[PDB]
């Protein structure tokens, strides 16, 4: 852990090759069009920029436009922030019921996670399939290190956490690594140990500056076709068009995320066929899985409310099992609800400072789909229905993952929080529904559930892309995101994302090299 990043302020060098997408001098052609300046999206482009001349395209405005994003103490804030169409939280609601949020600013979700950083569980890229790099792909993850990921300090609560874990048998004891393996450890953070938060967007500071620019503002609208793609049309503030094309040999990514990357295809005519010629979108290339095989991994919870203060902090310490991951953070009070850190706006919100408790059930082997809510405007959200606990494994998994919640709370390391001195877990005072017999706990899992934000899907390797990431069908277009993988690749995906955006770049120069 020589290599990880010290404590900085965060890194806007990149600022100076950072236009207005207002400024037609941006249009003409690239050898690499990014379209999403996000987790996969901003190492990609960086990377791409070392050889050749680069376009990244993103929405949303620049994090300097908002604070709150720039520390852990704002978490809270840019989820309570009211959704005006240019904060960077976009709000949406499942069709299953579930609100939920996705970034909208350059450097996309790691401007507005919860910080935790760490590297895929190492059995996952055997499980893919995909004749990997492995060697490379650890060299990527230490060039992401390096510039954005630090080891924690100390906190109390995350200490309190990690010491409940190891009494309650997560073993065993990891110390400090960064590695998805079963057992209690403190993992990485994207925030420094000032607090200040360190993004995707950073990775554009590794950029080649005479090589890359990047518009904001930019809403990509539709991929331009010969069946090779040639370029894309996007809007800017104003509302007015532009148009960017690749060359030669040069290709456009979609990074556009889990959301925004199946939602372009299907505006562009890339998708289910029957579907398309429903809605009169010329098909430019039918596939059966665009907007399909969509995921969202469970959260469920507990609140706690100690009868004195907690000190707040942010997730560091993991409870890893095959079948469950684990954290807790501490929180101060509010009065206005962060939007999706509980299902609904109708919650009781905490008066003192509060701990919640959580499992996240993996695969999770439930989906669903993304559809076009519009068949023209790419700033209409697309529907998104997750169908949470259709598959009974994951049902089976997440009582599973509450009865350990249960004897976490029955802890020596958890004692001091209760607020009576009795033997039971009753002994807590709660926020919300507290634990409740194998049906009750099916009954608690369905009825609480939650999004754990880590949702991928849609655009999946294997069913869109080849194994290249390559859109199957298609010359010169790939995609590179969480869109790509039906599963996750560990309890925290940030890490594998912005591994995968500079690993893919690579990918492509070495093919191109050749
Ligand atoms: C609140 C929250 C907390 C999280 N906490 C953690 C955590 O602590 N650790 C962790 O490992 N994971 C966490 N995750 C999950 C993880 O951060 C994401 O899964 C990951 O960042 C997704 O990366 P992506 O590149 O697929 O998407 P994004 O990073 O969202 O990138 C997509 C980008 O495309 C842009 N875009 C979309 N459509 C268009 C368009 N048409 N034209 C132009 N630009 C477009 C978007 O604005 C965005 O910037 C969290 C997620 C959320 C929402
Ligand atoms: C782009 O320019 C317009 C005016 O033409 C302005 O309203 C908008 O804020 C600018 N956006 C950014 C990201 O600078
Ligand atoms: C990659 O690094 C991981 C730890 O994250 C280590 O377990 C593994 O052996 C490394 N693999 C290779 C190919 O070096
Ligand atoms: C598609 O267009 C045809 C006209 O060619 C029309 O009959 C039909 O209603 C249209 N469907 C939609 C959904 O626009
Ligand atoms: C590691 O990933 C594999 C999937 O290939 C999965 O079977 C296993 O449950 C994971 N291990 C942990 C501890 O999450
Ligand atoms: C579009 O979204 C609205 C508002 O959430 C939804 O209720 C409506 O049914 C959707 N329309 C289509 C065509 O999906
Ligand atoms: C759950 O998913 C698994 C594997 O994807 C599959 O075996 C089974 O068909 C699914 N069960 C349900 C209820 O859909
Ligand atoms: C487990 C973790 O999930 C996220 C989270 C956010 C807040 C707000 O600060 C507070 C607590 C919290 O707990």
């Amino acid at each position: 852990h020589h290599h990880l990043a010290n404590t900085s302020a965060h890194d806007f060098s990149y600022l100076k090759f950072v236009y207005n997408a207002t400024d037609t001098s941006l249009e003409g052609s690239y050898d690499y069009i990014v379209i999403g300046g996000g987790t996969s999206g901003c190492p990609l482009a960086a990377t791409l920029s070392e050889k050749y001349k680069v376009l990244l395209l993103e929405r949303g405005t620049i994090a300097t436009e908002y604070p709150n994003t720039l520390t852990a103490d704002g978490f809270a804030y840019n989820l309570q922030q009211q959704d005006d169409g240019k904060t960077p939280v976009e709000r949406f609601v499942s069709e299953d019921g579930i609100d939920n949020v996705r970034a909208r600013i350059l450097g996309g979700t790691t401007i507005i996670n919860a910080g935790v950083y760490a590297r895929a569980n190492i059995s996952f890229y055997s499980q893919t399939g995909i004749e990997w790099d492995l060697d490379l792909v650890n060299k990527t993850y230490e060039w992401v290190e390096d510039a954005i990921v630090v080891k924690p300090n100390n906190q109390s609560w995350q200490s309190v956490i990690g010491e409940g874990f190891l009494e309650a048998g997560i073993l065993p004891d990891n110390g400090f690594s960064l590695d998805h393996e079963a057992g209690t450890r403190l993992t990485g953070s994207t925030f420094d140990n000032n607090g200040t938060r360190h993004a995707a967007d950073e990775l554009l500071n590794k950029g080649d500056p005479n090589n890359l620019l990047v518009a904001v503002q930019a809403s990509v609208e539709k991929i331009l076709f010969s069946l090779s793609a040639i370029g894309v049309i996007y809007t800017d503030s104003d509302g007015n068009s532009h148009q960017a094309f690749v060359r030669g040999n040069g290709e456009v990514i979609v990074s556009a995320g889990t959301i925004g990357t199946p939602q372009l295809l299907l505006l562009s005519g890339v998708g289910p066929e029957s579907y398309l010629s429903s809605l009169n979108i010329t098909v430019v290339q039918p596939n059966p899985y665009v907007g399909q095989f969509v995921y969202d991994n469970p959260r469920n919870f507990i609140n706690i409310l100690p009868p004195n203060p907690i000190e707040a902090s942010v997730v560091t310490v993991l409870g890893i099992r095959s079948d469950y991951y684990q954290v807790s953070a501490s929180s101060l009070p509010f009065s206005t609800p962060p939007f999706s850190l509980f299902p609904t706006t109708s919650y009781p919100l905490p008066n003192s400072t509060f701990a919640h408790i959580v499992s996240q059930v993996p695969g999770p082997l439930s989906h669903g789909s993304v559809t076009l809510n519009s068949s023209s405007d790419v700033r209409i959200a697309p529907n998104i229905k997750f169908n949470y606990y259709s598959n009974s494994t994951d049902l089976a998994n997440c009582v599973s993952g509450m009865k350990k919640l249960g004897d976490l709370l029955r802890t020596k390391a958890l004692e001091p929080y209760k607020a009576r001195d009795v033997l039971g877990i009753d002994g807590f005072n709660y926020l919300g529904v507290p634990l409740p017999d194998d049906a009750s706990f099916e009954t608690f899992c369905l009825d609480n559930v939650a999004s754990y934000w880590h949702y991928h899907g849609g655009s999946l390797v294997g069913k869109v892309l080849d194994d290249s990431f390559r859109v199957m069908g298609i010359k010169a277009l790939r995609v590179v995101d969480a869109s790509t993988f039906p599963y996750e690749p560990n309890s925290h995906p940030q890490g594998f994302y912005l591994m995968l955006g500079r690993y893919v770049g690579l990918q492509i120069l070495q093919e191109r090299s050749i």
